[PDB]
């Protein structure tokens, strides 16, 4: 229920790493945006 912002989303990239990334401002990383990133 409204877990990440309106604009990163968690995908799994190649190895398997549940990368979020941000469709706002373009951050991809694979920490998660409620946290730290």
């Amino acid at each position: 229920s409204m877990g990440l912002p309106p604009g990163w989303d968690e995908y799994k990239t190649h190895n398997g790493k549940t990368y979020y990334y941000n469709h706002n401002t373009k951050t991809s990383t694979w920490t998660d945006p409620r946290m730290s990133s």
